[PDB]
DNA sequence: CACATTTGAAAGGCAAATGGAG
DNA sequence: CTCCATTTGCCTTTCAAATGTG
């Protein structure tokens, strides 16, 4: 709705005039809130391309830093061990949780992040 | 050639080992080695995008940072701004001087950053 | 200045993490 | 657990802001 689409559109105006990038924002955001938001996220959120109740949620954060202005960290999967998970994939697409731990150990990776991947990649490939 | 990807294709994996993002040694690297970088570069750096020249200098203060771990902002321009720059563009493509410090002093922005913005604007008329 | 190159803010793709229901 | 949907960010890429050259 516009209440919500016009915000967007002022924020982006302030946020400029104040000599910030989304970038320095989402930083100084998670200090300035305890909270913790990434460049994609503002960016996201200036241009409505986030879903009507993400924007909701955010919209008020948002308030707060620019008047006051004026979650486990993302695991980065590394080639070598994505290309033994897509293997150990090929090979049992729902690894029980014990195959999970050992397929953790072998990587030296924690059971949890093994577990996610897996659960992940079905979803992939349920897409098409 | 190879003697220079062998410390691309190292350095990321050192990277990701130590546990930081491009935009980490982002961060990092304005500091320490009080120079400017931005995630962008970092990225191709990695990625060996950038120009042989170019590639070549960079390498040493990474591997610098790197081994020791182990110019002005970009002025972005709101959207109105444009529309009034553009509009002005249409009337006359070269103002003078005093037409840029009127410009600037009209829309707040720095004298220079206008005169950039007319070269600039300039120079994408002339490819097509 | 014109023109060429560098470099970064912002945006897009892919997926890691999280959350609701069975 | 799972499945399935959704949140969220790392890394990449586009376009233009900035620098460099003649």
């Amino acid at each position: 709705l516009e209440e919500l689409e016009q915000f967007a559109k002022t924020f982006k105006q302030r946020r400029i005039k104040l000599g910030f990038t989304q970038g320095d924002v989402g930083l100084a955001m998670g200090k300035l809130y305890g909270n913790d938001f990434s460049q994609t996220t503002i960016s996201r959120f200036e241009a409505l391309n986030l879903s009507f109740k993400n924007m909701s949620k955010l919209k008020p954060l948002l308030e707060k830093w620019l008047n006051d202005a004026e979650r486990k960290k993302r695991t980065s999967i590394e080639t070598n061990i994505r290309v033994a998970l897509e293997k150990s994939f090929l090979e049992n697409q729902k690894p029980t949780s014990e195959e999970i731990t050992m397929i953790a150990d072998q990587l030296n990776m924690e059971k949890e992040v093994i577990r996610v991947w897996f659960s992940n990649r079905r979803q992939k490939e349920k897409r098409i």
